[PDB]
Parts: structure tokens; C-alpha cells; sequence
């Protein structure tokens, strides 16, 4: 049990243990400060009202449960976990720690380092869709990359979702994420948002325009007759030839779009069939391409009091193991 500091930063109190220095600002509240363990730069998230409510609650739990299983290169992870409180009865602050990483995916290139960043998040992708995790908001501000050029995969935001979640259809799969990827792909290699709709509707006829309006195949296996009737009121656009859109691209980058950037759902390629692409051949290592402990969802079909989400939230604060040196 360590020893703790108050301090107030951006009208808040922070109480943290002395181990982390140099407090400086940057859902909840985060700060950059100084780790003098491990000697490292990091990252103090502070959750604002972790346990306000049913659904705050929860969401606490199911943030702290995703990122103490996260262990992977490309992927954030839980360097330390802590509150203030010494009891249950007290507990009502949660604080998160990972590594501090230099700037986002959006802040900023050569096909050399589209396919190293590109590489980096289907490896994250196959280890979070290997523990039938979904991540749902990929996009470049959730993308973080340090000088290096490594890249970690973090927690408009329609420009990157893809179309089946524009649509609320209830089953859609982990390829969900891999559509983003296409997306923040093509921004990579352009420079231009490849979808920059201004709302649902308009989203929705800028990727028809590009990846055609759906045939016979894919409308019978369309359940909602109100969506049926919508997608075929809409005109019919052909499919515009991918290698013309991203003229002057690399040829086999163009392939894997073509495969990501797929309407079906059923037909679109996974993080693990893209990383053996021939895109990747420079850096595509079938023994380094690590999969996930399994990883228990089944809380999230339960219905809780707030006392016990938070009471579920202590014991995996309390049972936390800190990630070997
Ligand atoms: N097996 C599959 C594969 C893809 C599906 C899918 N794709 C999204 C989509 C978006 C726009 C469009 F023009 C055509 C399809 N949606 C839906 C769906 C279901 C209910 C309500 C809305 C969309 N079910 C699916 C089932």
C-alpha cells in the first residue's frame, strides 16, 4: 500500500501515489507524468463519475475488464490500476495508467509506412478478434503512434463505421472493424477522408457510390423489410473500379481494399486472412501474429445494481498484477 499526493489540476483533485511525478494535463480526465518505477513516461486517466449510474457503472467495469486482459504489442495495456480508498465503503475514484504514445494516427506518407501502420493494426485487430472482442470506433484519433512508427490500437466518428452499424442490424460480426481499417487506409494513401458524410443518410450514398449498391445475393439476406425498402428505393450505382479511384497506388494495396471495403459483411476479409495478403509480404511473420487468452463476456448480459458493478470494479482493482519489467 503505497503512500499518495493531492494535487489539483483543470479544477479537479487527483490523488495518486507518489511513484508518478510531473503531473501534466492532456469519459474522464487524463494527465502525462513521470513513473519512477519504471522510469517511463505514462499516461494517468482519471474516470469522471465511475459509478454515477447503472450504465456508468457497468461501463466502468467493462473498461477496467478489456484493458487488464489486453497483453499485445498493438493493442493499449493496463500498466497499473489504483484508487485512494482503502475500503469498498470508500471507493468512488478510479485511475488507469498506460504507456504515455506520442501522437495519434490522425496528425499525419510513403506505401513503406502505410504498410507498417496498416501491418500494426490488422495485428492488433486479429488479437482483440481472436478474444470475440469488437472493437466498433476504429479510426486515426483511437491509433497511436510514437516516433518509431509503432502503433498501438487505443479504447466524425460515422466517416470510419461500417455500413451494417449505420444500419443498427443486430448481428453484425468483428468485420466491422475491419471496414474502418479500410477506411483509415485509404485516408493513409490519398490524404482525404475517403467517406466525409455530413449524417446517416449522406454517409450511407457516398460508400454505395464507390462500392456499388447491393445485388440480389446481399438483399435476401437483409432481415428489416423497412431497410430492404430503403436500399432498393435508392438509385442504382455501379461498382466503381478500385484500381481507378486510387489511381497510381500500389496494386496489391488496391487488392486489399477491394477485400476490406466489401458491402457483405460474409464476404469481407478477416485481420487474420488480410495478414497474410501479399501487401504485407515485408513484414507477415505467421509466428508473431500472437491470438488472445479467452476473455469472459458473459457480464455483459447481466442486469446489476450500481453497488455491485462497483463492488465487481474493486475486486479487479484489489486483484490486478502489474505486467513484468
Ligand atoms: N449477412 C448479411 C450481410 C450484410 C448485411 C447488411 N449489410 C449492411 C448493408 C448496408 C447497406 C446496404 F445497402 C446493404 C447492406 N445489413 C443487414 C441489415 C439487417 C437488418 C437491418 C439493416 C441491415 N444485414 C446483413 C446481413
Amino acid at each position: 500500500r503505497p503512500t499518495f499526493y493531492r494535487q489539483e489540476l483543470n479544477k479537479t483533485i487527483w490523488e495518486v501515489p507518489e511513484r508518478y511525478q510531473n503531473l501534466s494535463p492532456v469519459y474522464g480526465s487524463v494527465c502525462a507524468a513521470f513513473d519512477t518505477k519504471t522510469g517511463l513516461r505514462v499516461a494517468v486517466k482519471k474516470l469522471s463519475r465511475p459509478f454515477q449510474s447503472i450504465i456508468h457503472a457497468k461501463r466502468t467495469y467493462r473498461e477496467l475488464r478489456l484493458l487488464k486482459h489486453m497483453k499485445h504489442e498493438n493493442v493499449i495495456g493496463l500498466l497499473d490500476v489504483f484508487t485512494p480508498a482503502r475500503s469498498l465503503e470508500e471507493f468512488n475514484d478510479v485511475y488507469l495508467v498506460t504507456h504515455l504514445m506520442g501522437a495519434d494516427l490522425n496528425n499525419i506518407l510513403t506505401d513503406d509506412h502505410v504498410q507498417f501502420l496498416i501491418y500494426q493494426i490488422l495485428r492488433g485487430l486479429k488479437y482483440i478478434h481472436s478474444a470475440d472482442i469488437i472493437h466498433r470506433d476504429l479510426k486515426p484519433s483511437n491509433l497511436a503512434v510514437n516516433e518509431d512508427c509503432e502503433l498501438k490500437i487505443l479504447d466524425a466518428t460515422r466517416w470510419y463505421r461500417a455500413p451494417e452499424i449505420m444500419l443498427n442490424w443486430m448481428h453484425y460480426n468483428q468485420t466491422v472493424d475491419i471496414w474502418s481499417v479500410g477506411c483509415i487506409m485509404a485516408e493513409l494513401l490519398t490524404g482525404r477522408t475517403l467517406f466525409p458524410g455530413t449524417d446517416h443518410i449522406d454517409q450511407l450514398k457516398l460508400i454505395l457510390r464507390l462500392v456499388g449498391t447491393p445485388g440480389a445475393e446481399l438483399l435476401k439476406k437483409i432481415s428489416s423489410e423497412s431497410a430492404r425498402n430503403y436500399i432498393q428505393s435508392l438509385t442504382q450505382m455501379p461498382k466503381m473500379n478500385f484500381a481507378n479511384v486510387f489511381i497510381g497506388a500500389n496494386p496489391l494495396a488496391v487488392d486489399l481494399l477491394e477485400k476490406m471495403l466489401v458491402l457483405d459483411s460474409d464476404k469481407r476479409i478477416t485481420a487474420a486472412q488480410a495478414l497474410a495478403h501479399a501487401y504485407f509480404a515485408q513484414y507477415h511473420d505467421p509466428d508473431d501474429e500472437p491470438v488472445a487468452d479467452p476473455y469472459d463476456q458473459s457480464f455483459e448480459s447481466r442486469d446489476l445494481l450500481i453497488d455491485e458493478w462497483k463492488s465487481l470494479t474493486y475486486d479487479e482493482v484489489i486483484s490486478f498484477v502489474p505486467p513484468p519489467l
